[PDB]
């Protein structure tokens, strides 16, 4: 798996579950193009997004619906969406782990990258 | 001043300098239009982007450019950007700071609303 | 002023205000010693709590009750404070500040060291 | 497993390897009781510290040794350790997860927080 995310809750310190997430990668006339979804798990990931054959070098951005999440809860946050956006393989192929923390009115984004 | 940015560096234990920030408002038929931008001041702050009048309501963009920070330093970076997205809201206080706290594979954000 | 404090609540999207703060150094023995304290302004901020003459290089404590102010909010929180431990320096900047983003769960910390 | 300890470096994109990581637990008389310790493994994680029926209610500590993590790498860090003070088990037994996230001027942490 070369490509998962996890999102926890920093309110109620758990998992952020049926987080909806949208993948979408740079085209060559430079749109971004739909590349992937998923939602959240019980345990707050996602996997299973993309392949290695699938996963080539380009720019990807990972879209997290978190003003959905926070409304669900009762909650009226600040973000539309936190958006982490990359560069993926440019020294080989990598597996890449996006995770973000979440509160109403903040989060906190980093990567975990890996070689194979 | 109804929109400040202010920018940290994480590494460094110090404000984020000559940062650019591009703010963009989304249009009408979705796409994002160039709205205001600078570069932080050595404070690591940026002020005037706009005025009362013309920030009305709607939904914004402030995107940070976090890698040529970053390349300044010599230092490799994860992100293209940083990017910040949010409904600005009449019914609240007035004035929005959006921070953010900079390091080569992550990055915070928060907003402070205040009157 | 040497030493600042910041403290901002994630929840609200605010300044986290009347947060209580205490100051600690590390003495000779290895206890901690109160040094300073007070409580955050409607700005998040704790100014005068020391001079340059007395913050003298050694190991200091900056311990936020974080506890009292998620339960002043009714909302349960996880820490029983937040502690940042960290020695000054007189090779460096001379301005140290102290920032710490509140959530309940989780907090996040850093220096903003400046002249 | 009912306290594990993640730590993840914000600079490098990986997980803190090899980082100390010391347990006390507070005793009647108000001082703090050393309680377990170990290090970080090759992912970043610690378990194994204790035990569920070694782990009963206290007010806890977790000091994870970030100087000593930066150092090795040629960074002079701003703090000396970043210190995790909860109480445990009030409601009842749970599992923790205690996450830090470190950068040579910051870090960040949370809990997750599961119900067995
Ligand atoms: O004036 C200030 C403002 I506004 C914000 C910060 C701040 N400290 C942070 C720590 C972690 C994450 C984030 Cl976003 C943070 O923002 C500090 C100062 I000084
Ligand atoms: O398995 C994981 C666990 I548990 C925790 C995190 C985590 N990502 C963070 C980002 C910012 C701040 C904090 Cl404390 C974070 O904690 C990541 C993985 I992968």
């Amino acid at each position: 798996c070369p490509l998962m995310v996890k999102v926890l809750d920093a309110v109620r310190g758990s998992p952020a579950i049926n987080v909806a997430v949208h993948v979408f990668r740079k085209a060559a006339d430079d749109t971004w193009e739909p590349f992937a979804s998923g939602k959240t798990s019980e345990s707050g990931e996602l996997h299973g997004l993309t392949t290695e054959e699938e996963f080539v070098e380009g720019i990807y951005k990972v879209e997290i619906d978190t003003k959905s999440y926070w409304k669900a809860l009762g909650i009226s946050p600040f973000h539309e969406h936190a958006e982490v956006v990359f560069t993926a393989n440019d020294s080989g192929p990598r597996r890449y782990t996006i995770a973000a923390l979440l509160s109403p009115y903040s989060y906190s984004t980093t990567a975990v990258v890996t070689n194979p």
